[PDB]
């Protein structure tokens, strides 16, 4: 029953997402809002603990509490320059507590401080909950993703968040060998096959080539930008709209944080649609002083506005292939992970790199991870039988 069942849980930087594989399919369960993937966020209030949803929802009114970045610190020492620059942009505290940092926050009125691995031990209770929610019984056996580049530390950290969660970590795999797993790249039968995933997320990019060879998998490079997002392209598109609401109404808004915040997200959605139409409407009631800010943009203005930022992916692609010592033409299979592969210009900047080749796209690209996760899940709990 429960003991036979296992979850597959891909823990993002900015959000997380859950698969069971049943009846020869893989579920991607949605949370209790109905989103296939849930913010990797954790809020503190005067009355309560938020995870997910709920706590990005109020992240305005609540940034020094509400702590999102953890995976940017697990398995570090507080000394780490990684810690020290990342420090510097978190509106959230960051103390010292034996050269390891604890984020520290305001919770029913008192101070807490919490390890990176109590942090994300709360948004695997939250994936763990969802997965049980759905599946009618609780499911305690799980696989865990990390990134291809996470040391022995990190991964310690991550298996010691998913203790703590009350889950039996049955693995710690990599990122892009979930994604390569979901796609059945394991299963080409004999010969060294070589995979390159690009993984274009919320605010972190990576490239991972792989080699897989009869079954077993070998990662050949790993390249990035680990400050690289969909963020970025969200912050071209206000940086716009702020000019051009300057040029309609000869008004600044960028010191208004209600306004920036509210135009921040409304462009978010911008983006997403974008993705799949040639022009979006942007409907802001009240933007600021009263004055509505009903305008639209078009898909070849918004590419305009992130093309340096679209054309940089490409630079970690070619680090990845020298690293590898490989040609474009010895990379037998590319695989889409993250969001913000989802832009058609991307897409299409990735295809003409590699010479008019077709992408491994069917999989919803945010879910692919989990979706790898839950399939590896599923092999390594019937062999425990
Ligand atoms: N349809 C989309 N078109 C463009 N960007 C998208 C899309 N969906 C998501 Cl999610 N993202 C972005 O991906 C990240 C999460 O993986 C976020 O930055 C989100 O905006």
């Amino acid at each position: 029953m429960a003991k036979a069942a296992a979850i597959g849980i891909d823990l993002g930087t900015t959000y997380s997402c859950v698969g069971v594989f049943q009846h020869g399919k893989v579920e991607i369960i949605a949370n209790d809002q109905g989103n296939r993937t849930t913010p990797s966020y954790v809020a503190f209030t005067d009355t309560e603990r938020l995870i997910g949803d709920a706590a990005k929802n109020q992240v305005a009114l609540n940034p020094q509490n509400t702590v999102f970045d953890a995976k940017r610190l697990i398995g570090r020492k507080f000394g780490d320059p990684v810690v020290q620059s990342d420090m510097k942009h978190w509106p959230f505290q960051v103390i010292n507590d034996g050269d390891k940092p604890k984020v520290q926050v305001s919770y029913k009125g008192e101070t807490k401080a919490f390890y990176p691995e109590e942090i994300s031990s709360m948004v695997l209770t939250k994936m763990k909950e969802i997965a049980e929610a759905y599946l009618g019984y609780p499911v305690t056996n799980a696989v865990i993703t990390v990134p291809a580049y996470f040391n022995d530390s990190q991964r310690q950290a991550t298996k010691d968040a998913g203790v703590i969660a009350g889950l039996n970590v049955l693995r710690i795999i990599n990122e892009p060998t979930a994604a390569a797993i979901a796609y059945g790249l394991d299963r080409t039968g004999k010969g060294e096959r070589n995979v390159l995933i690009f993984d274009l997320g919320g605010g972190t990019f990576d490239v991972s080539i792989l080699t897989i060879d009869d079954g077993i998998f070998e990662v050949k490079a790993t390249a990035g930008d680990t400050h690289l997002g969909g963020e970025d392209f969200d912050n071209r598109l206000v940086n716009h709209f702020v000019e051009e609401f300057k040029r309609k109404h000869k008004k600044d808004i960028s010191q208004n944080k209600r306004a920036v915040r509210r135009l921040r997200t409304a462009c978010e959605r911008a983006k997403r649609t974008l993705s799949s139409s040639t022009q979006a409407s942007l409907e802001i009631d009240s933007l600021f002083e009263g004055i509505d800010f009903y305008t639209s943009i078009t898909r070849a203005r918004f590419e305009e506005l992130c093309s340096d930022l679209f054309r940089s992916t490409l630079e970690p692609v070619e680090k990845a292939l020298r690293d590898a010592k490989l040609d474009k033409a010895q990379i037998h299979d590319l695989v889409l992970v993250g969001g913000s592969t989802r832009i058609p210009k991307v897409q299409k900047l990735l295809q003409d790199f590699f010479n008019g080749r077709d992408l491994n796209k069917s999989i919803n690209p945010d879910e692919a991870v989990a979706y790898g996760a839950a399939v590896q899940a599923a092999i390594l709990i019937k062999s425990t039988r």
